[PDB]
């Protein structure tokens, strides 16, 4: 009737030190919290977290909390599988002050017509460039002056290349990289009706001259040797902590796996933007992932869900996350925090991820994504762009069948969800 500890499995992608952090955050909600259990289980990437989740609800044995990423949202929102996480709050009569959360992030997770939380935000990014800081030194470069323009890191792609290392440069997730937040950080729509919050009836728009542009300056440093391809995700982090990779475009969250493996001098630097492009940068859109609540759960289980939501939401966790794994603080206390504690002055480039996403203001269709079927257009994307790679497809060729393969899944989720 009540003696029995009530167990809740939480599903997540956090791996290397990021799940080491997960682990102690659960461990320490469990021990001030005995009531419940919080079993934290890593079921892999983004994609088979989400596909694992949705399987399993089929069957009845979801988890109660599953960690989904950002593109996967509007999938999840339409969802008859989650519980929105403002009524977990609400109908475990439990309080919980939306307000809380930096703006950027609770607008990127909040019902279009409620205002209110349908996923709990947690893990949110921007990308950003690390850089060998001892590389640059013998290539020739100032250490302390990551390349603030494409054009740039083409010409230190060359020069670190030269210099001797196996690659020049690398990127982790290029569709999230090259193309979401390319176009969201030199001012342009990733699709329309605002990059898709305004509507289900949003078409793909990133084939413009300037993404296509932007993918035949990688095309042409990938045949001169000086961009590598290592992969879809998270590849290019440990070509990077391992010493191949002079600079990568990676997660911010990448920094707790870097600071633990890399044994070199690093530095961090914001995503380079096009030199030509007018009132570039703009602001970048986040990454990473939020945490939604799985329907049909018993009472215990829901008032033990929000009770750690509710922990991971205080300043003092918010931050030690933000501080541990280089995810973007997002909660307003959390940032407050880590900068009064002089975190900030002790580490300069800390609060990068932060500053490009609030650079400027956000345009209309600069403020995220939502796009049903975004994590099979994800796939569509990563295998044009892989057809570009190998030579087989034109950067412009590439992006126009993206596009076009893409809308058909955007068609077939508006005829779905109407
Ligand atoms: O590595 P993350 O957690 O910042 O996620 C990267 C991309 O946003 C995933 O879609
Ligand atoms: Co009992
Ligand atoms: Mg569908």
């Amino acid at each position: 009737g009540s003696h029995m500890v009530t167990t809740i499995p939480f599903w997540h992608s956090m791996e290397g030190e990021l799940g080491k952090e997960v682990d102690s955050l659960a461990q320490r909600f469990n021990a001030e919290n005995p009531d419940y259990k919080i079993v934290p289980t890593y079921k892999g990437n983004y994609e088979q977290n989400l596909s694992a989740g949705i399987a399993a609800f089929r069957t009845g044995n979801a988890p109660a909390i599953l960690q989904v990423y950002e593109v996967g949202t509007a999938t999840m929102m339409a969802s008859k599988a989650i519980k929105p996480v403002y009524d977990v709050f609400k109908e475990a009569g439990i309080q919980f002050d939306e307000s809380q959360f930096v703006p950027t992030v609770s607008g990127y997770y909040s019902d279009s017509k409620t205002g209110h939380l349908l996923s709990q935000p947690f893990n949110s990014s921007t990308p950003v460039l690390y850089y060998n800081k001892d590389a640059f030194k013998k290539a020739g470069l100032d250490p302390e002056q990551p390349p603030k323009t494409w054009q740039d890191l083409a010409d230190y792609a060359a020069k670190l290349k030269a210099s001797g290392m196996k690659c020049g440069y690398a990127s982790g997730w290029q569709g999230w990289i090259q193309l979401e937040n390319f176009s969201a950080w030199n001012g342009l729509p990733f699709a329309s009706k605002n990059n898709g919050f305004d509507g289900t009836d949003a078409v793909l728009e990133f084939n413009k001259p300037e993404q296509v542009k932007h993918i035949a300056m990688l095309e042409e440093m990938n045949k001169k040797g000086d961009f590598s391809y290592v992969g879809r995700k998270d590849e290019s982090t440990e070509k990077f902590y391992n010493g191949d990779c002079a600079m990568t475009t990676a997660s911010s969250g990448s920094l707790a796996n870097i600071r633990e493996y890399a044994k070199f001098n690093y530095g961090v630097g914001m995503m380079p933007y096009d030199a030509d492009a007018k009132d570039a940068p703009q602001n970048a859109i986040i990454g990473g992932a939020s945490l939604w609540v799985m329907q049909g759960k018993d009472k215990e289980t829901y008032t033990g869900v929000a009770k750690f939501l509710d922990f991971l939401a205080k300043p003092e966790n918010a931050a030690e996350w933000h501080q541990k794994t280089g995810y973007l603080p997002i909660t307003k206390a959390a940032y407050d925090l880590t900068r009064e504690q002089g975190f900030y002055e002790k580490n300069p480039g800390a609060d990068t991820a932060t500053r490009q996403m609030l650079n400027k203001p956000p345009l209309p269709f600069t403020k995220g994504l939502r796009l049903g079927n975004m994590p099979q257009i994800r796939v569509i994307v990563d295998e044009e762009l892989e057809s570009v790679w190998t030579g087989k497809k034109t950067p412009q060729q590439a992006l126009d069948t993206a596009v076009e393969r893409g809308n058909q899944l955007l068609r077939r989720f508006e005829k779905s969800t109407k």
